[PDB]
């Protein structure tokens, strides 16, 4: 149930803006305790639910 | 000016209700008129803005 969402924008100040609104949509699904990478001119955040799978056969 | 975001979700379902979101942020934020964009099991959001100002209607 890991989730990590990728954005490509064209300044560190951009992406930035992007990344705090993601902190919060993930907060909110129960997603807490994020973690941002980046390499480069990119940042991706990665993020784990507690409480959330797809069981099936 | 073009931002894209790339969500890596285990099922369709999941990356879905991520997109939904990534919709409102970007309307929110000036960047109307979204592209979504799938190949084979990744979804990826495409927005455009026209240039910051502060005007309104």
């Amino acid at each position: 149930e890991r989730v990590r969402i990728s954005i490509t924008a064209r300044t560190k100040k951009e992406a930035e803006k992007f990344a705090a609104i993601l902190i919060k949509v993930f907060a909110e699904l129960g997603y807490n305790d994020i973690n941002v990478t980046w390499d480069g001119d990119t940042v991706t955040v990665e993020g784990q639910l507690e409480g959330g799978s797809l069981e099936h056969h």
